[PDB]
């Protein structure tokens, strides 16, 4: 009867949802965390550069920059090997033991056109300079200092193979000059001093990337380091940092031969629920309309084939043509190749977690659950539809944060970090401390109202209307009986 | 019919509700706070000055306030230009960078006269010496010291063209003392030696100000730097500070014409509804009677005229009246010109919160939400005036509190400030720590009571009274179904 | 009619209730807290002493201990004045500026006999010596070391003036041994010379006083400081510290006589209701019977009269005894004689505490509060009588906690502290960073159950049996409507 | 009549639960922490080895960790004693003061085959060497180095007397190699050196242990010390450590008469309901049927005797066996012979927990909360099946919360550690300082909803199906009324 068709889509299901299970643990080790943890505090929290104590997450001055680069990359990178000896002169090192440096890092920067705003006509005389925010059409592709080599010359965003970037303040796209670095100590420490002779950080200065990238021989892994250093346009500095491992050569002979087989069974599986599903979807127009349930069904398959192809499709490829092009001495493009594995890499993640919201409906048959599933069904019908009344009054504290605070506190700055600060003391954390050092008139009367209405304005809307419908419809299910 | 009329005034709020939103980002850009986060962290946290760690924020001893002076800001303003080359003896120098430096530091002060305060009749001839608590009557206008220049002579606080202030612990007004600092590094290095030298620090000094600003090239912005050092009367020290940015000349000739022109509008538009919904208000005495929604919708007016003249009127003719003024080797008086900036800057920001839930009646005439809107419109007649009664026992453990730990605990300290605490408990953060180590038998039995009682009592009376009526008004809205 | 017995009665409670506010600010000004601070973070937290970094409040060696006094306090009570000059020979120094020393130190110390615990009989060859726990039977009077001077000649607990004390692991009594400080520098560091010469901490020592106090000119504050210095019997050390600020002489020739005037009023004004209120419990038996109401209207009256007398009847003949007993070079018994201003100054605020809770019945008359007072009153006799089942399953996890991390984790340490950690969860704050270093396996079993049923349970019995009754109450005043 | 086999039975749980309170106090004293934590302060968090702050907590390189044994632990354990003088050379010291030091440390290890891992094929030439993750099968046994004395043989996990070990990336058994320490600091220092320059830390280097324990005279207690410090395969370093406190001879001549004659009485008084109770379960095979609270009366029994036997049985005869084996300057392997300690303290434990929720339904006879007891009893059967629901679609965001910050964030690191992390936010703390520096698009959008739904469903389904059933059965023992 029916229990055969049940169990069959089921099954199919049922199995399917094993697959990406292996793909999880499979696709990523479990360790691969202190693969970052190791790498990440190397170049991050420990200068002995002397005594200072200021890391690179903690970080001000332009020279301190300097003395970040030449004092510390500059030792992270460049320096022995194991043995200390054998002879070295092709491969002259990587930075220790178990992690493969390859290429060469590139510096790459930003800079903004002398006298791109106006001062107003009073001042005029009195200071004669100004340099306002990056912007497109405030970006300078006017060369530069002495012009010589690459980072004297300006470059397009396309002559570089390289894409933009995202950051925070303002987003930078291709180069306004670059430096690819030595392979050497020495020659790579010769130019820091030769570069910061010249001072091409003067002022203006605002995007400055630093990409090296490595490979980890051991467990294969392949990871790219990306070091962004803003300057506001206040003078101020903004240090910030991305690490991105990567699995890039997709054939360890070992496990692999059965991912990459159960790879194609995935890629496959779908295939079969590709247009399966669809039948239903052109045949029954209506049948399928006005249903959550089955409105979502369709999401799972939506993301999935963005997913599929752009493996295989965009990054395959790719992974061939870097072979001898990825190993010689110059240094790849190979970031905006990895550029997708983010892109992929939590958009894989987001299926699977629709894939258990699935299962949701069919496998509980058994208790009234299956009936109280309902209950919790019909709930939203007001709520999902009124969540706006909170959620308004919800952004109303919001902007009235910005406002207020904004210029002080660091936690709200703009609008959209600040729209979380008002959960997270919901839940409760606590900048509080500063809160009254900022305004004593107000942080007090916003926050103590505050946590005053909307913690208990959520009790009122939520926990009644929870209440009622359920004793409502339970007694329903009573009066069915 | 009344769509028109219903939406000509929602029209005029439709739109009068972006041009406020545009006001927000534009009169305020969003990275306003990068800028004070530099020019804070550099004269606060950061004493290289030895390797003592002690920075401003952490403080104790008087002569530590001396390195501070002259170890930081001295190093902190008066240092050198970016290309170190071409002769500014004019415009000395600034910062750094990004940053102008105008007019210069002045020192304010206050002092208390001697045996303000008579020692019991016992200890008499045990010690000489008494001063007491600031107050007026307390105050001492008495000439000082050896008497040369401006310290040495006290001066009224009107002749000083500065208001007072609000402080933490006691209030603050006009100055004892003071003395203007020089622009150049050497000089105001040469002062204070030769001031220290005299020790005016010497005892009963309560109040001690630094106030120079400076202004920024780039953006335009203008930002004005009061430290007040207090001291208290029992011999301690308490550091403080206050950093406000500010925009002073009102025209920026890119973005602002825009904004201007669309300011004149603002204060146009609300002219409207200032006449048009007084008819109402003289007409109909009664009808506008006994309506909180409506109660509300005055207060909107009377707060944004509050705003209109004195952005205008107070602050306008100011900023006119510095022009040479201002920028002078002499120190202008700036600061009280900003004063009404942060009195502006939030009651500016309160009024807009206000005018969402101005919406909030209107554009909601869907669902039964509407209706819906009634059910939480019931409560607060029982709640509004109840919530005395846990406020009641809520004030209980708060005056409970003081007289217990005040005395050891900082974060009580006052009765104004530990009224916050017994909320930041409920939603949680810790002081714990330190509760037993305060006082044994009760930290414990205080806390322990309070999170009993406080947080399920909090469950008790909200809750179920929410509860309740929004089911029988559910069912009531029922009941004429 | 009633009005006028209504409101006599209350005129008397309404007039009281400001009477105690006062005192509130009047017998400790707001500030106090800033003295302690300040007179705190001297004598704990900074050793300069050398590069160390360690404080008083992180110290593990008994040599640390010893460079902690002849490093810290040494230089924080012992240092130069004001002018440098003007040969002061009587009193030779206080701190610095507005505080004075008087008296001077005084070191005070237990010790454990030799031998007193028996090693078992296997390794009673191994190893020769043994010192067990601290207490009374296993005390120690043998006289010590080279008998000379007081520290090493014991002396008893009625011997000295002095009283026990409570401290953290063993409570203390009396002297093992002393020494006074000298007043000057030079002695006072003559002595631990050549008291740390003759090391009298070698092995077995437990307690370890030091006692000094200081007087402060300007307010009038006489402030106690005891310094106590654990050794555990495994080798350890705990740091530990007391300040308690006071008021000694009762005149301040400015607001006393207010206040003073104000205080005979107040124990005049209770003596009212002493006999007042005992007429009708002498005269009706049972009328005041069985009312939770009035059954806590006694209280109010017990505790009172215990703060009554003690403050004068203990403490204002102390007062007076110390004159020259207290100013002479000689160090006075002071500590006990503050002895009960802690044991006051509380018993003085729960008092007040319940004088609100007094007004809880009187004063609302208005709404269907007052009925719906009696709403809330209902509950209890479920609740009240119930949260055993709670607590007895709340006692559960507390002592299962004890037993499983109490060796490891500190925060769970005795059995009296982790009472109190099962509630900081349930607000929330965490060591659950190192809980899962101490088990892997319970810690978090044990944490994730605890807050499953815990804080899923505390949902269950309260807020239904909180909704409930008040639905039924809230529809039984609506039942006899 | 029934009170007689009511009481009775009581009776003996009645006494039967003072016997095990008196084993907790008994059996471990309260201060047992301060034990560890002087012990543990002692060897991690404490180098002054040089200015560098560098803890054993916070480490890095594989020179630090030479620098750790050498230049910590090597003056941790061997170092002078209290009188310096009286020529020790049998035991020739311990630490300090009041703890003994036993044996003598031993460091064991761990390594991994050469080419253990085939690098892909393409750079076969550009790399030579591989080392993959340690496993069984991919251990190492093959001789090293240059082969002398043990570390530099391999020897068997049967072969030495010690077990396998939990660890936290990879459980270990046995070692690859070890050298027994020696108890004079000198050669303990003069190995090192000459240990270092054979460098066995080479690479593929996996568990690193320290292995010493040391004695208590005071209190007579034994404590264990496993410093076991990882490598991972990627090159980082992964500190961690185990401090165990025992009591080994179970005779104290004090109180311990007291408490092992009740020690026997307890294996007795269980013997009673051994078999008493049994027989209701073969002659009543259906009457226990189908009872939680019989059901969970079975388990205090299972686990106990779990207990019983494993102290005497395991561990007596080994306490004996240790007497002259355990003193001899060769060092023992007591580890495992309290490995059972760990295993049998939380086991003796959880059993006294259950041992409350024994009584829960014994003596509460009285009000109608022995009724209202069903109330709580009667809801799981919705919940306890319900559970999954919420569950599900809580190891969901678990779930999502891997694959997406698992690379990154350390908190979330391996499934099993991050499935509590969305426990420890819901109660609340807080990572989300550096969430959004992980992913910007996504790590906001996964707290927002997360706290949104969980902490807004945590409201829906418990309240309210907490509430109704209540309401119901309150009303259902009214309805028999
Ligand atoms: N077999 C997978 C584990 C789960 C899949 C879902 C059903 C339960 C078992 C697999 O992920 C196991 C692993 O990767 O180690
Ligand atoms: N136009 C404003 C944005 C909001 C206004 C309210 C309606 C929705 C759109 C403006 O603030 C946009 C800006 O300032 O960037
Ligand atoms: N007059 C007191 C203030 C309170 C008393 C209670 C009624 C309201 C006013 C007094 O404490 C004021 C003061 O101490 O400053
Ligand atoms: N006699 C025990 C105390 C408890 C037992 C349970 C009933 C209440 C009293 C014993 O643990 C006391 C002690 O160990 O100090
Ligand atoms: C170009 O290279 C030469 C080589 O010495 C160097 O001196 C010069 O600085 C470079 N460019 C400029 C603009 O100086
Ligand atoms: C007044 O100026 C002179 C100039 O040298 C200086 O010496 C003196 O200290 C100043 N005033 C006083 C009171 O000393
Ligand atoms: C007693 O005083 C003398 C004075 O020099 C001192 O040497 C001695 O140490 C003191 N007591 C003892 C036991 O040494
Ligand atoms: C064996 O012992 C000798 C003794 O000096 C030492 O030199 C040698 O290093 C040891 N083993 C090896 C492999 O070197
Ligand atoms: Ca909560
Ligand atoms: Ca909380
Ligand atoms: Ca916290
Ligand atoms: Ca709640
Ligand atoms: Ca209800």
């Amino acid at each position: 009867k029916y229990l055969k068709s049940v169990l069959r889509e089921l099954v199919t299901y049922l199995l399917f949802l094993i697959v990406l299970c292996i793909l999880t643990y499979g696709m990523m080790s479990s360790n691969v965390y202190y693969y970052t943890r190791m790498m990440s505090q190397l170049f991050l929290d420990t200068p002995v550069s002397k005594t200072e104590k200021t890391n690179f997450k903690t970080l001000s001055s332009m020279e301190d920059f300097w003395k970040f680069t030449e004092g510390s990359l500059l030792d992270g990178l460049y320096w022995k090997m194991q043995p200390s000896n054998q002879t070295e002169a092709d491969n002259r090192s990587f930075i220790f033991y178990e992690n493969l440096l390859l290429g060469v890092p590139r510096i790459r920067q930003l800079r903004v056109r002398n006298g791109s705003c106006s001062i107003p006509q009073d001042l005029r005389d009195e200071i004669k300079e100004c340099y306002d925010v990056y912007s497109v059409s405030s970006e300078d592709r006017a060369p530069f200092g002495p012009r010589n080599g690459t980072a004297w010359i300006y470059t397009s965003e396309k002559d570089l193979n390289g894409s933009s970037h995202w950051g925070i303040i303002a987003t930078y796209s291709g180069a306004g000059y670059y430096l690819d670095l030595s392979r050497t100590r020495e020659e790579t420490a010769a130019q820091v001093a030769s570069l910061k002779k010249n001072v091409w950080l003067d002022r203006g200065t605002r995007a400055t990337f630093i990409d090296f990238s490595v490979y980890n021989a051991n467990i294969n892994l392949f990871c790219v380091v990306r070091l962004l250093v803003e300057f506001p346009a206040t003078g101020g500095v903004i240090p910030s940092w991305q690490f991105q491992p990567l699995k890039l050569i997709r054939y360890v002979t070992t496990f692999d031969f059965f991912l990459a087989a159960c790879e194609i069974i995935f890629c496959f599986f779908i295939f079969y629920y590709v247009v399966e599903e669809i039948l239903e979807i052109r045949i029954h127009k209506l049948h399928y309309f006005r249903s959550f349930w089955n409105c979502l069904d369709v999401v799972i398959v939506v993301l999935s084939v963005v997913a599929i192809g752009i493996n295989i499709y965009r990054t395959s490829n790719v992974e061939v043509l870097l072979q001898f092009l990825e190993d010689q001495n110059t240094f790849p493009n190979f970031e905006h190749l990895a550029y997708w594995q983010i892109q992929f890499n939590n958009i894989a993640a987001v299926t699977v977690f629709f894939v258990w919201i699935k299962l949701f409906k069919f496998i509980n048959f058994n208790r009234t659950m299956s009936q109280l599933s309902t209950t919790m069904s019909r709930c939203a019908k007001d709520l999902f539809g009124f969540a706006i009344m909170f959620f308004i009054i919800f952004l109303a504290y919001a902007q009235l944060a910005y406002l207020v605070f904004g210029t002080q506190v660091d936690d709200f700055s703009t609008f959209q970090e600040c729209i979380f600060t008002q959960f997270r003391i919901i839940l409760g954390d606590i900048n509080f401390a500063e809160i009254e050092e900022a305004n004593r008139v107000l942080g007090p009367i916003y926050f103590t109202t505050f946590v005053f209405f909307m913690f208990f304005i959520l009790l009122n809307m939520f926990l009644a209307i929870i209440n009622d419908t359920y004793s409502e419809v339970k007694s329903d299910l009573a009066q069915q009986k």
